[PDB]
């Protein structure tokens, strides 16, 4: 009943993915059907929609530097993972996880969401700092259900101008 298989080497089991760590896909989880979700993150890759976690996260930034934009009491914050640390994220806190550099690996480790726990995606503004865009999701279907929620926000303005201001979000 050794469901997820025996003890392996993981910067061997790394070293075997990276070319799944690069663009465009940039990820790659170790274990399919577990409770733990345990996933290596790689880069370069760059993103500005917030992930709203309805659990925590863990993370070990085991090769290079990366660094997630936070927001923090309403403000945007910036916390830096370099090389070598670890950081627990509290549920609901957004981040945006950024990966400048090529050859980087960070361990991340989620919980699966109980149904009808959804995640959520968001878009703030950069001048006044409010909310532009959410749209929900179960991760279980994540793969094959977020990209056309993110190409329609990006494809189209309306959904981009600042409900506060006007300014048309990037793209
Ligand atoms: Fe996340
Ligand atoms: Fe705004």
């Amino acid at each position: 009943m050794l469901t997820y298989g025996a003890p392996f080497n993981f910067p061997r089991w790394i070293d075997e993915h990276a070319h799944l760590l690069k663009p465009p896909v940039g990820n790659r989880q170790v274990w399919q059907d577990s409770d733990f979700i345990v996933t290596v993150v790689g880069g370069p890759n760059h993103r500005t929609d917030y992930h709203d976690d309805p659990l925590e996260e863990f993370f070990y930034q085991l090769r290079g530097n990366a660094y997630l934009n936070l927001w923090v009491d309403g403000r945007r914050e910036r916390a830096d993972l370099k090389e070598g640390d670890i950081f627990l994220l509290p549920p609901h806190v957004r981040h945006s996880h950024q990966r400048p550099e090529a050859g980087s690996a960070c361990l991340v480790i989620e919980r699966q969401r109980p149904a009808g726990m959804l995640d959520g995606f968001e878009w703030y503004c950069d001048a006044c700092g409010h909310l532009v865009h959410r749209v929900e999701v179960q991760l279980k279907s994540i793969v094959t259900d977020l990209p056309p929620l993110f190409e329609s926000f990006y494809a189209s303005e309306d959904k981009r101008r600042c409900p506060h201001c006007g300014q048309v979000h990037p793209g």
